[PDB]
């Protein structure tokens, strides 16, 4: 009954946004290893008690509003993105405290190449750096993290940092984070169709035996479960090609606040709302 | 691009004092062809929304029929009976507003999980509705056709729609995708299968499959992207509807139950759409 209890009062907190990048606190040693308890929120709030059967198994988040948050303050959009890093880690910590098993984060879409070259170059380098900067912490929290996305145009440096993070965390099981970079739902489905086509060309698949499960089995990360709860910040109400196959049956909750203002309490509030609702027939 | 407001003398719809709802006889157009649709009972006129802010394609999940009836001490089938006039009313309103494409979720692949008594009713009802209404739909310049999956669907339903399709194939006021036994994943799977057969026959190189290849092999490849995705009853799910096509759609979730719905609600949803900013990855 799956939440971590309220942390010890003196347990380290996160995030302190008075420095950039944010300092992830040193955590107390654990007597016999295993994953470390994540730092509690600055507010010292505790995760709501929700039965495991009523939790969303898989939460997907479109982390929207970074640039707007910056423009609103008369700053360059890339400054908003910088604040979003601490929020990603805060949300990871809060997902663990709540007992969420799967988290997918929309870091960069196949359509975001439409943004300015300066912004694209920044996001590519930033995602590379964030992964290197945070994967040791993620590992110690028992996070299993890996890349989900498409190869063309994506900086090899980003793929490489996530590949190391993936190898480092492949045996972890507290939570899995799908770090989606150069991700597009239609493209991922297209890539599965291509893999299916190759299998058929090789004679290893009869076209007449292709089902929905065949597609699922040939997606890039076939272990990703259906999305239960699809969250988006900034007041936008669209899925924007995120987890397209996997979120076919997801419930959507749209939260108005901008990603840099978001925190784990906001994740919990959406999960509570999801959990509280009478589950309708056929769901 | 709206029709100008109808004269106060022009016939109205729906008149719910009998069942099924009788569609009124209309006067003749100026040389031309399609009849001007009957105005709403309230005689309300469509809002003036410019072409560049209007949705080209609206998708509607018609939800809440059964709960409407339950609420009133009525068998669920009575709610479906009341929703039938609402479909026509929304068709009339779509034409008034200038919507070019309308997709309606008449029956999902998940709906096989309902009671056999309800499934048998819904099959026979859709059969009869298409038969009863296609002549009117033709006169209004509606191009209507079936979108969906063949296995399990009653042959009579497919046939009535095939007849409606042939009768209205040269109409161009509005296109209605009447989606029966439809599932987004299933539709994509069916495309993948078509592609797999071509690969098996030596006619397609797997390495040449692109997103466009999938689009070209969907059942109805002419259906454009969904701009506005609407669902009634307050439920915030796409439920596998127009899955490929709605990847970048705007979502509007309205609380109204479908038998209570009318064209003014469609227009209100379109006004909300008209001042949302779409980015498609940009900015
Ligand atoms: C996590 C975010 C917000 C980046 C995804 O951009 P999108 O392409 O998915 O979003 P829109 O352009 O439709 O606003
Ligand atoms: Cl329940």
């Amino acid at each position: 009954f799956p939440q971590l209890p309220p942390a010890p009062d003196d347990y380290p907190t996160f995030p302190d946004t008075s420095t950039w990048p944010v300092v992830f606190p040193e955590l107390p040693a654990a007597p016999y290893g295993g994953p470390c308890r994540p730092p509690q929120h600055t507010s010292k709030a505790a995760a709501p008690r929700i039965p495991a059967d009523r939790l969303p198994n898989h939460v997907a988040i479109v982390m929207d509003g970074n640039g707007r948050w910056a423009t609103q303050r008369g700053l360059a959009r890339t400054e908003g993105h910088k604040m979003g890093e601490a929020v990603v880690i805060d949300i990871a910590c809060g997902a663990i405290e709540l007992g969420i098993k799967w988290l997918s984060l929309y870091a960069f879409s196949t359509e975001n190449w439409k943004r300015s070259p300066e912004e694209v170059r920044f996001l590519m380098g930033f995602n590379r750096d964030v992964v290197r900067r945070r994967r040791d912490t993620l590992k110690k929290l028992g996070v299993r993290i890996r890349w989900v996305g498409s190869r063309p145009r994506l900086w090899r440096s980003v793929i490489n940092e996530l590949a190391v993070a993936e190898e480092m965390t492949k045996s972890n099981d507290v939570i899995t984070i799908n770090y989606c970079v150069n991700y597009g739902g239609r493209t991922e489905i297209t890539e599965a169709t291509r893999e299916i086509a190759r299998e058929v060309a090789a004679g290893r698949l009869n076209p007449e035996r292709i089902t929905e499960s065949t597609i699922a089995r040939h997606l890039q990360r076939p272990d990703i479960p259906d999305v239960d709860l699809f969250l988006r910040t900034s007041g936008e109400q669209r899925s924007s090609n995120f987890m397209l196959w996997q979120a076919a049956y997801a419930e959507y909750i749209f939260q108005d606040k901008l990603w840099p203002d978001y925190d784990r309490r906001d994740l919990w509030a959406a999960c509570e709302e999801y959990a509280s609702r009478t589950r309708r027939f056929g769901s």
